[PDB]
């Protein structure tokens, strides 16, 4: 479970994606509601 | 282990990373020789 701004999010979303931490066991809970200001599609097909 | 050229490689290196599989659980070995010609540092930053 996490705590960041959506500006800071897609940064560290990229950092989560670059580390190969995209296994389905990894569960993710965030704060920001702005789930549309940037991209979701490379973050979409990992199964998490 | 993977029968591929470097052309088809980064295509499926993208699509395999798009599956959320970028893990040193796995091992990867490739037929092609052009790896200095295709330099992928954000790919190699999962420690695989």
């Amino acid at each position: 479970i996490f705590d960041c701004s959506h500006t800071m999010a897609a940064q560290i979303l990229k950092q989560a994606m670059a580390m190969g931490m995209m296994t389905e066991y990894y569960h993710f809970i965030f704060t920001t509601l702005d789930l549309y200001a940037l991209d979701l599609e490379p973050y979409r097909y990992s199964g998490v």
